This record gives C-alpha cells, sequence and structure tokens, in this order.
RNA sequence: GUGAGCCCGGGUCGAACGGCCUCUAGUGCAGAUCUUGGUGGUAGUAGCAAAUACUUCAAUGAGAACUUGAAGGACCGAAGUG
C-alpha cells in the first residue's frame, strides 16, 4: 500500500537510548542509534545522515545530546548501477519550534 | 641370521656403484643444563587498556576508523603538542 519512495517526520527519543552511556561515547552512540532507528522505520540497511543533522547531534559537545530530536526520513531509490540495495534512507534535521508534542507525520510529496 | 645386520619385491629417482682377500682410519651415539640447524604442545592463548575523542557527507580506490576536501566536536594553552 505504501510506495518505495516515501518521506515521514518522526520524533526520536534519544534520552532513553543514551541513558547510562559513557560520556566520551554518548554522541557517536547517538549517531548509531539514529541509524538503527532509520533502519527499523524504513527497512533500509543503507542510511545516510545529513551533515546538519550531525551538527545538531554534536551541538552541545560529545555528552550534550538533546533528549528529543525531530527528523525527516526519506526512503528513496538507489539509481546507481551495481548497487547492493535498491533503496536507501536519507535523514535530515527538521526546524521546529519544539520537538515535544508531535506525532509521526507523512511529508507531502509536492 | 640368536643378534649387530644381509638379501629381494614395489614406488620415487637420475650417474655411478658393489662382492671376495689383504691394507688403512678423523670408523658405529639417547643422553654430555652437549654443538649447529629445523620443528611442536602451550595457543588462535597471554595480550595489542598511560598521554581526555571522535562524528557526518563527498571524492579516490578492488578494498577506507586510522587517505583527502568540506562540515562539526575537542586537546596542547606561550616553562606549548608553537
Amino acid at each position: 500500500a505504501i510506495a518505495d519512495v516515501v518521506a515521514r517526520e518522526y520524533t526520536i527519543h534519544l534520552h532513553k537510548r543514551l541513558h547510562g552511556v559513557t560520556f566520551k561515547k554518548r554522541a557517536p552512540r547517538a549517531i548509531k542509534e539514529i541509524k538503527k532507528f532509520a533502519q527499523k522505520a524504513m527497512g533500509t540497511s543503507d542510511v545516510r545522515l545529513d551533515p546538519q543533522l550531525n551538527k545538531k547531534v554534536w551541538e552541545q559537545g560529545i555528552k550534550g545530546v538533546p533528549f528529543r530530536i525531530r527528523v525527516r526520513i526519506s526512503r528513496r531509490r538507489n539509481d546507481e548501477e551495481g548497487a547492493k540495495e535498491k533503496l536507501y534512507s536519507y535523514v535530515q534535521a527538521v526546524n521546529v519550534k519544539n520537538p515535544k508534542g508531535l506525532l509521526t507525520s507523512v511529508v507531502e510529496e509536492e
């Protein structure tokens, strides 16, 4: 029912995934948890993160990751020849007033 | 053949060698914490933990944590990691 090319906006609760993590590993673990979240959400093992998303994660240093973050995940087609996976996800940070109080929402294709 | 050993078959190989009687010796090894060389178990084991710390995209390439550019985060802190 859902096409291969599709974009949705999610709220990721990184606080419960980084609870108790070593301080020098909290932000790389946040990067890996975002990749794991995207793989679980879209079924794609190939996940690419926007550099502004990386800046948002690293905004307050190595141990100052935000508790919540609003992201847009876009499942797109891998058009390159000889690609192992036909689909991949691209994750971007979303400019919102407050990441709290938001539901998962389908981004309009237009 | 009591024995130290001797002889033959089969396989491998490529240029010399043996029996008998005498002559001759640097002539017979399991040890010497023996000498030289080679090889095991240990064992895919002990370990690869000082010097705060890495992350994202793109490129290159058969292959990229430890190549490069950009984007971030840090450290030396002028008796410096200049």
